[PDB]
């Protein structure tokens, strides 16, 4: 039932990933979760620091998260331990397909723990995490 | 409206990714591609000029492909280079996430001139990229 | 009692590895089994998706196989998780001694998942393998 | 005499490397042979053991192979050792400047063994192999 | 007629490669070599220096040398120089599939050397290499 | 109708690459130039300064360049930026087959800006590099 | 106009680069700017959201930034995606230089996606790109 | 007399590293640290920023400090940089043998800089490195 | 009750790792292990031999061992396998920080196989381990 | 008093690094000089020798040097070893950023032996080197 | 007045590095050293533990050491740290040229440790150590 | 008899490699070589093309040289190919050792092709190298 949509640095700043706003995502994603009759959280943060305190609560929560780290994707060992304590499914999700930038885009810490990965499918991306969750 | 949906080699094995069959694939993608108001065309072949040809008539089609290549994934330049080709979006799917494995299938040629990937998310993948294409 | 001898791409030339010709390594094969109580089939292909039909009939029958997959040892993830379904043994056979020549030779992607592997032992190399399997 | 032009995966969709078809280059390849006082036998195919078995006939005829082997260039040891069989010259030809685009288009498996390499030129570079064979 | 069979650090530990004995190992060497006409001399050391002289011994006498080196196999240069001096066959033995473990049991600095190598076959892969020398 | 020919270190010690020495290669090479309707201009220098001095002339009067750079191929980011600024094509030419001899041979700072390169074909690479540029 | 200048890890810690204070830092970067006609705002945070924050304002202001990242340069993806969206010009100061030190503190992700960077100057780094800012 | 146990990412959630738990930890250290006539001061933070105040002020105070980084260990150049202006001992601790795991966890950016480092011996490397600096 | 502690090559050397000669360490654990309730067996030896039949020796005797293996830590395949036979915990001890000194003392091969690691702590590193076993 | 900027390959065609020659570029920074109370001696050579001799020349006269050796920057051992040499200030400028183009421009030999280092202002950073020099 | 020339792993070999027994090169480098006025004590040993103790004794003695390592040049840290030791010079020798052979080769762990090296010069090497010695 | 000594960049700078100067060297080298019997050409130039025109002629003349290249050392293709062309023996002489300073100079172009190589012997190396070619 509830899931949590955890986003990571610079994602506050989609739109001006251009087009759709960090507050738009969030009206979509709810948007999205209350047809699929889940309740979905939508957070953002800068700092690593809260991130990692949002996924310590769902860990104790048991509540799955879809989890678009931005750049913290490729350099955090920290974020993917707190991630591989989550028992509920973990996607990973990013707007833009990180396999046609630079190299250094092309690994993920967190891809080896997640559940799945989803990436270049824009914000259909969480959308779509939504729905695998509503299977699952 | 027409969903090339193209596996590559031992996804024929499916079942034997355990659980469900190609055949079943085969009815999922088509039940949930009819539901979207597409039309889904699977094939697949262990064969790398048969997935070439195929994905040569798309190009030529300008029709959407929604790709699982198997080990092709991390190998084949000939399969890149035909992808390439598509005008169309294509989507890249595995049914396991590459990212928990070896560490060569955490390579592909594919994702740099994809669309987008979707991993790990089982058999729903498939469904889950029709669901992107019905949207673009 | 029934052994499974596949060869990949370029075996077929074997003689004109001189000496020996394929037909006559069947012979030898052959001999060789019938000795031991088994029975070997022998066969050989250029074309990758063959010998993944080969692999998964031998998958599907429990069958012993003894491959020598050519370059594609080398090169192939595709035969290696064909391979991989093999409850039967599988070893892994090289008439040259693959660490004598080019570095790239010096690495294959069936060892990790064959029972074992023998090379530079010439065509002798099958009837060991043969004897192997005799014994398992 | 009779010299062999061999093209691999996707050089079939020459054209649609733009501008001339596989059939205009056919055409380009015999008139220029026909001036030179040669016979050229130009094939494509995008299934390896195709490939294989042409290079295994010119082998076995001591007759000189232009190749241009497309994405197998980078990925195939199989089509390195049926070429490295070939007594007579073998040419690589691309028709793009593979040092301009991905770094994994700089190495080729057949270069080693090839008598030279033609990159860069375009279409021409096949009339040009033409002209190194007619005066060897 | 007499062939060298010789084990490097830890294989005085088989059993405790379990099941067998080293002890039980000769036995069978011996009984092996006995009905193929050959009398073997089997040997281990823990010492690199023992090994060598044992090596520098085969190569005064042109004997065929049986090694599994343990460790020194991928490590030791000395151990391998010595054996490049093997004028008779020098057949490389591992019990366990070196392949199949940490990525640095996939280099042996013997190989190269060797005349041929049997992974993975355990112990029966000494009996194989004596039947190859048999036949040589 | 002007063409640059520029060889660099120690190509004026070509036949002392034997049998041609470095004037009859200038020989052949006007000799063909003519033919073609072109002239050729030939220079040698085992000084960087001097090829970049010859290049820089080259690009004030967009004039084409076929250049044989020796092992500055392989070290010289200053020639490769001297030949970046070329507007008229640029071929690189090699007498020998660098790809197979040693590992450092087989990068070339040139090829990815030049419009192509000819490897392997001899002597008769500089006369089907003007053969090229005749017909462009 | 308007200048920003931020400091990030430990660069709070100058003087106890020794001698100078941040404090006097600041002090020196003040009297520099108003000299030139520009004011500089100069912050400092151990704090990556915080650096964030400060970069993501300077973005929708459209304002120039001096950014010295301390070991963050090394380090954060995330950070180089915030200044990435700087449209004014962006230089890279390090006090200290950079390469006469760890091997890994010669690599920047922020230096490809600065105008430029000026390195080992010391705290006359800063003052120098106040001064190209002035001219630009 | 002071001894500062600062603790990183993720070592909040020790126990839900399983067993005791921070607040047990930190129970644990002080008993241990009275014992030894010392005091301790223990402390943990998810935050980067709030490491680096602490460890700022163990420099200021010379303090030494026991610090178990977590992730950070493995990823924070700016961590390092506050470490290595640590003028009393600095030992590194991690619970877990960080050389049993990942790959990536066996790089240290603190270990250098470090006066020891004590891995894989559970909590009791906190009392053990608490003992070293009784006697140092 | 009985720990062993055993020193490999060079460590003999102690003293003239300065001050402390190995007598007197030997001394030093023995009086230490003697106050935990131990008994401390002390070894030392340049042989590798030597050292892996100590260790075979510990391994029967289910004993821990504390190893300061010297260079071979670094080196060792031989000595990591018999260490990795070792039911009882394994310390390993360096005098040293191998991580402030040349890059290849940063890589061991007994880390992973050990329980435990201990470096830069100087010889008190061996009765922490002390401390450590008498605790576990 | 005395500066001496030194220009290597391809410095000499700036404008032709577009809009300012050569002889503009001396001209700013000559005037720019004369400003500061200093005397610029400004050079430029395709020749190493002639950069090594100048080098040479500053050393021996303990005059500071401002260098921009274009491409010999990343390959020039002996360019390096001679400013090495010079006991006055040495400041590296680059005209482009380096470090936004190939990766192997990001690499200098140059930078560990200078005192600091500019790259991406343009020909500013020429000037602003030299009021660096003013200062010290 | 006395010299130290030890010879490691094979060296006892030579002859059977061809033509000259050690026996002679012990008898040559004798007769050599005492026309220098030195004493030379040549001693070959396969065994490490025995070379270190050999190498020991001449730090003991603060004598110099001419030592050629054998195939343990290349792999033994051990040897490296017992040779650091030495306070009179240390020459390392090579009969054969080990940068013409297999890159492994190419690494040494005793170069950087050593006064000087000398590679390639055949036996006529020591003698040419023994004279360095002899001035120094 | 004739030998010729080559230096090549930076070598003219010797003493102001310390003490001896380059006219000191030359002196010492020819004093040398009259007692040997041989006549010592010493050369030195900052020039690489002068440098190849020396070997060029050495090659011609089928006289031994003595090369000590300096920086060119570590990175001249064009210098390893004018020497490779040698036929009279290539001694590689470095003063310093060159395995003690950056990991860049542990490579050198030329000793794959020279007869042998001294290093961090002084200048004593040249008159050690004009006594190996007096015996050879
Ligand atoms: O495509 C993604 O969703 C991704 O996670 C996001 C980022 C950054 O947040 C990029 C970014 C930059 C500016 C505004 C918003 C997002 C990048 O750091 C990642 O590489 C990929
Ligand atoms: O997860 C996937 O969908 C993937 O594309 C599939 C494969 C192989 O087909 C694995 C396989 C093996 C046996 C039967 C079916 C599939 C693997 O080669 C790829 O690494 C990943
Ligand atoms: O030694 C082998 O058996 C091996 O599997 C075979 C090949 C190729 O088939 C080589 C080859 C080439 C020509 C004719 C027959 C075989 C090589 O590709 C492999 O590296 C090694
Ligand atoms: O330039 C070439 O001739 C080359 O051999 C060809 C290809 C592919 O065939 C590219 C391609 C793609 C689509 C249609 C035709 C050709 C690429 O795979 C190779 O990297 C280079
Ligand atoms: O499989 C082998 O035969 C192999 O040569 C043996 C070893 C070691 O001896 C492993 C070992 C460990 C304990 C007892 C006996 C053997 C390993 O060092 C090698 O990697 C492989
Ligand atoms: O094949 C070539 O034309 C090539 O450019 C030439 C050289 C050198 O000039 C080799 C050389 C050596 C001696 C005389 C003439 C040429 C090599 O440095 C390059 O690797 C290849
Ligand atoms: O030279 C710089 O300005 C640099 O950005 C700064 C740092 C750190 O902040 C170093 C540091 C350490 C202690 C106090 C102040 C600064 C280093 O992390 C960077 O590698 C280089
Ligand atoms: O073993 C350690 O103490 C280590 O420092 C700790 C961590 C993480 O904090 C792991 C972690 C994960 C969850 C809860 C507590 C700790 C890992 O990031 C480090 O690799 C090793
Ligand atoms: O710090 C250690 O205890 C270490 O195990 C020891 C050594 C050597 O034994 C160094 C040495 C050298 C001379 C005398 C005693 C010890 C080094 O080989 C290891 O890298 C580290
Ligand atoms: O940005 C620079 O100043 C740099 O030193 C210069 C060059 C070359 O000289 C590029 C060049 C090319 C053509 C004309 C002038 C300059 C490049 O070789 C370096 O990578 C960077
Ligand atoms: O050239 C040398 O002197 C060298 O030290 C010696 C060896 C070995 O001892 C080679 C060897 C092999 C057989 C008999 C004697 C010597 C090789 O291990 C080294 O790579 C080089
Ligand atoms: O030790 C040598 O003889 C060496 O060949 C010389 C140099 C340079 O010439 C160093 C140098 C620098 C200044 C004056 C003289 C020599 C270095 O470039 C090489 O790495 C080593
Ligand atoms: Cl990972
Ligand atoms: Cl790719
Ligand atoms: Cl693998
Ligand atoms: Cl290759
Ligand atoms: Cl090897
Ligand atoms: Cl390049
Ligand atoms: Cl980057
Ligand atoms: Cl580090
Ligand atoms: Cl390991
Ligand atoms: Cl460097
Ligand atoms: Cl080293
Ligand atoms: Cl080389
Ligand atoms: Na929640
Ligand atoms: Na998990
Ligand atoms: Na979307
Ligand atoms: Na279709
Ligand atoms: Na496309
Ligand atoms: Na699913
Ligand atoms: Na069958
Ligand atoms: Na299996
Ligand atoms: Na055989
Ligand atoms: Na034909
Ligand atoms: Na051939
Ligand atoms: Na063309
Ligand atoms: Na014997
Ligand atoms: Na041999
Ligand atoms: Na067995
Ligand atoms: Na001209
Ligand atoms: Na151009
Ligand atoms: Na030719
Ligand atoms: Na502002
Ligand atoms: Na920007
Ligand atoms: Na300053
Ligand atoms: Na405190
Ligand atoms: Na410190
Ligand atoms: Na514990
Ligand atoms: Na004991
Ligand atoms: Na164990
Ligand atoms: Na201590
Ligand atoms: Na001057
Ligand atoms: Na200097
Ligand atoms: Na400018
Ligand atoms: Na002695
Ligand atoms: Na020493
Ligand atoms: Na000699
Ligand atoms: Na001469
Ligand atoms: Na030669
Ligand atoms: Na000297």
């Amino acid at each position: 039932l509830i899931v949590n949509v955890i986003n990571g640095p610079n994602l506050g700043r989609l739109g001006r990933y251009g087009g759709t706003t960090h507050d738009e995502l969030v009206a979509l994603i709810e948007r999205e979760a209350a047809e699929l009759g889940l309740k979905a959280v939508v957070r953002q943060s800068d700092s690593e620091a809260q991130l990692l305190d949002w996924i310590h609560q769902a860990a104790d929560a048991a509540e799955p998260v879809i989890l678009n780290a931005g750049g913290l994707t490729h350099t955090s060992v920290a974020l993917r331990d707190a991630c591989a304590e989550l028992s509920a499914p973990l996607i990973e999700v990013h707007i833009s397909n990180v396999h046609a930038r630079e190299e250094f885009r092309r690994h993920s810490y967190l891809s080896p723990i997640a559940t799945g990965v989803i990436v270049g499918l824009g914000i259909q991306g969480y959308l779509l995490a939504l729905r695998y969750l509503a299977e699952h």
